[PDB]
């Protein structure tokens, strides 16, 4: 059985576990055994949870960041139901009390013994929360749909739980010998080497002598650094670049000077080099796995004496306010001078003090660290800044994790993408962040779900495959059941890839109806019907994908030929009707980031009572240029609508009326007012989001509208002004906001108010977007490469201004945009 699990994991993670063994690496081995131990103890804890705690683990509450309403309620084992009237103020308990008295009366004759499932979804209502605090009940209001709920007993919940069972002495200057290498080029070769602590060099870089491109190179040269060996901090990182010169970069390679066991490295090392984009401090500290083809540099670390980094107990043994809200040297001197005053009176300015300490002097690092061990815990926002590559010391990293533990699950979920990216920064396999992520994943199935997929989606990238593979393995040890749920998802995705490939080939040799009918026959094979049906959605594990509806599946006969895959569920009713888009050929990372940031804006806006009626649909990279997009049904593109086709109800005298006619046709009579407002609200949201993010190239083809009037955006390709993008007001949208009229300053200025409110709210969390984007630099995204991209966000949110000035500025941008509209 242990054999079966091992092969299932291998298949799941896309890496054979045998590959871990073959490395004969003590660090990997230690990583695997400790992290197995921890994950198994988590599983143990879980299988004895109380039933409400179980639900909390498996179906975490979906909450929003008097009024009468109707709700249909039924019981698990019978199709008879009752439509109640309740208040949006009532708790689930009262609703459950109603349903039980109703059951008692029909059957002719304890609320606490139950939870309420949302029909056909893995979503549950429970706890002391008025129904409208639940996303599901609150959402049902706006659509006007009747909530459909199922009473589920504690014995039924516990059956689910049950079924899911499993030193200071050395003063001589640092030096290495560069022995030789084995590369390819056109000219002389040179090797540049530097020691770094984060972004900052600990001393000047040092270089080789020029040697001809012929070789198989041989250097035999000693490179000595302007830094004392006793001054090397724990996280010292030695960085190499190899290049050609008459500047023609070839390869790079980094290593920690200390290994994972606190020992200073000696003696000889062969460095399998990564092919180039000169010095790459942020690049991984492990060698290129393609040892067959990679360039390799052999160096010698000198046996300075075993010398371990000194322990904490030995470490522990050893005018201002103005600037404190980039700094000159004297200014730096004052911050350091007043470090105690920083701890006592400005604890949230920790990062700035860290950025002034001389990490290249051990006495000073000791002074800094001594204060850090007594330092008060910081707000979440501050902890996120401290995960930046600028702060590699694992005492700081420990400190940061420590302050990060107060993240709610919802917040953790919100920042998860970024935290995963920071793993790529890690100096060693076993690290606090990994342990933290795994623990939270093991405690929350939703967290566990997305952590899995964030890692899986990168297994094709050699610099991270080892790390991410080891983490996924450990997770699987902690949940055998969830592993099988995820295999089912990976099996569906393998089949979608094969189906997409077929469609791509077929569509070149034949017409769209011809390929569609062929697609359907492919899908109706037993192997496909089975693999594609009865799974949890990768986009949202609480959405169940029941029977694939073949007749409604199709593809876009253009570009990457993405697939449109529909599902239905009797048990979920109208809510069981959901679709996914499978796409293979495009990097989906940028789309996901963009959509998560828009979703963040919506959260922050809602936290201040502003609902801009946004459409935060799922987008999830799953593999090499592969992932899923959540279908928003009942929506069309502006371009399609603007095609202004005759023989329809939207057909107009003038093209500018097309969009309003379509809205009218979807929202008869009294419904029209509301659709126009939904349009106005979402328009303001998306106009502010795309402006703040620098998302240009917006046109009728990549904007959609729902039949409610909610506007939204698709196919994000370019952000942060990678084509300074102006604020955009489109005539046709302005035309709808103004209810069809040539002038309607009342409606248009209400619309301006929305934009201004949305914009000023985002400014107040300006720092949150900055720390998040900063962490994202670890992704490798080409439009998120350097300072210039971060700076885009500063200029968009006008952070260095008072709210008064920034608003003034935003207004000219807005006014300039109304001018551009005809
Ligand atoms: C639904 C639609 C209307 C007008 C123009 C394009 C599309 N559309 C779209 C537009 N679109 C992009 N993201 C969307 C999304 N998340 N929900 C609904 N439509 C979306 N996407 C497709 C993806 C795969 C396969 C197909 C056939 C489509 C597709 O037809």
């Amino acid at each position: 059985v242990k054999k079966l699990i091992n092969s299932q994991i291998s298949l799941l993670i896309g890496k054979g576990l045998h590959e871990f063994d073959s490395l004969r690496d003590p660090e990997v081995n230690d990583f695997r055994t400790k992290m197995r131990q921890f994950c198994e103890e988590a599983a143990a804890h879980r299988q004895q949870l109380g039933w409400v705690e179980w639900l909390q683990y498996s179906f975490p509450l979906q909450l929003e960041p008097n009024r009468a309403l109707l709700v249909n309620v039924k019981f698990e084992g019978s199709e008879e139901s009752f439509t109640f009237q309740v208040s949006t103020k009532d708790m689930p308990l009262a609703l459950m009390a109603c349903a039980l008295r109703k059951k008692a009366t029909v059957f002719r004759q304890q609320p606490e013994e139950y939870a309420l499932q949302v029909n056909g979804r893995h979503e549950y209502l429970y706890g002391n929360y008025p129904l409208c605090h639940f996303q599901y009940i609150c959402s049902c209001l706006h659509s006007g749909l009747t909530p459909h709920l199922t009473m589920v007993h504690s014995s039924s919940i516990l059956a689910m739980r049950d079924e899911q069972s499993n030193l200071w002495s050395l003063e001589q200057p640092f030096s290495i010998e560069l022995i030789e290498g084995r590369k390819v080029n056109a000219m002389k070769l040179v090797v540049q080497a530097g020691l770094f602590h984060g972004n900052e060099m600990l001393c000047k870089t040092v270089s080789s002598s020029e040697v001809n491109v012929c070789s198989e190179p041989v250097w035999k040269q000693r490179l000595e650094f302007d830094i004392s060996v006793c001054d090397l901090p724990r996280m010292a990182r030695l960085c190499f670049a190899l290049y050609a010169v008459v500047d023609c970069p070839i390869a790079w390679a980094n290593l920690m000077l200390f290994d994972y066991k606190d020992q200073l490295k000696t003696g000889e090392r062969c460095l399998y080099m990564w092919p180039s984009v000169l010095l790459n401090p942020a690049g991984t500290v492990r060698g290129n796995p393609n040892t067959e083809s990679a360039a390799a540099l052999v160096i010698y670390l000198p046996e300075v004496a075993p010398v371990y980094f000194p322990a904490l107990e030995k470490i522990l043994e050893l005018l201002r306010e103005i600037l404190e809200r980039e700094l000159y040297e004297h200014e730096k001197d004052l911050v350091w001078k007043m470090r105690h005053e920083v701890q006592e009176h400005f604890p949230e300015a920790l990062a700035r003090l860290l950025l002034v300490t001389k990490w290249n002097k051990h006495e000073d690092v000791a002074q800094m660290l001594y204060l850090l061990c007594s330092w008060p815990e910081l707000p979440v926002l501050s902890a996120l800044e401290l995960l930046d590559f600028s702060f590699p010391d694992c005492y700081v990293g420990s400190f940061a994790i420590k302050s990060l533990r107060k993240l709610t699950d919802d917040e953790l979920f919100q920042y998860l993408l970024q935290l995963v990216q920071v793993l790529k920064y890690e100096s060693y396999l076993d690290c606090e962040l990994t342990k933290f992520l795994l623990g939270r994943a093991l405690a929350n199935r939703k967290i566990g779900h997305f952590l899995f997929w964030h890692l899986r989606s990168e297994m094709h990238v050699p610099s991270v495959a080892l790390r991410f593979g080891l983490i996924m393995e450990a997770y699987c040890r902690g949940s055998t059941h969830h592993m099988k749920v995820l295999m089912k998802q990976g099996e569906a995705l393998s089949k979608l890839k094969a189906l997409n490939d077929f469609v791509k080939v077929s569509s070149q040799k034949t017409t769209k109806p011809q390929t569609k009918e062929m697609m359907h026959m492919c899908m109706r094979q037993e192997t496909y019907m089975e693999a594609l049906s009865h799974l949890q959605s990768p986009l949202d594990p609480s959405t169940l994908l029941e029977e694939v509806c073949v007749e409604q599946c199709t593809f876009m006969d253009s570009k990457m030929k993405p697939l449109w895959i529909m599902y239905s569920s009797e048990e979920a009713g109208s809510a069981g009707n959901v679709g996914i888009i499978f796409k293979n050929g495009d990097d989906l990372r940028q789309d996901m980031l963009t959509l998560q940031m828009i979703q963040l804006m919506d959260v922050l806006w809602k936290q201040e009572g502003l609902d801009l009626r946004m459409t935060p649909y799922g987008c999830l990279p799953t593999g090499d240029r592969t992932g899923l997009i959540e279908v928003v049904l009942h929506s069309d593109t502006i371009a399609n609508i603007q095609l202004n086709k005759s023989n329809m109800a939207a057909t107009a005298a003038f093209n500018k009326d097309a969009l309003l006619n379509w809205l009218k046709s979807k929202n008869p009579g009294e419904a029209l007012d509301r659709a126009i407002e939904e349009f106005t609200l979402s328009c303001a949201g998306y106009c502010v989001a795309t402006y703040v993010l620098g998302i240009g190239d917006r046109h009728s083809d990549n904007i959609m509208i729902r039949e409610s009037g909610q506007l939204f955006h698709i196919d994000f390709g370019h952000f942060l002004g990678n084509f300074r993008v102006p604020f955009i007001l489109t005539y046709d949208f302005v035309h709808v906001i103004q209810q069809g009229k040539t002038n309607n300053s009342e409606k248009f200025e209400r619309f301006r108010g929305y934009c201004e409110r949305a914009y000023t709210i985002l400014r107040r969390h300006g720092l949150l977007f900055l720390h998040l984007f900063a962490l994202m630099r670890a992704a490798g995204l080409p439009e998120l490469s350097c300072s210039k991209d971060i700076q885009y966000l500063k200029d968009s949110l006008a952070l260095g201004k008072t709210e008064e000035e920034a608003l003034k500025h935003f207004r000219v941008k807005f006014n300039e945009a109304l001018r551009e509209s005809w």
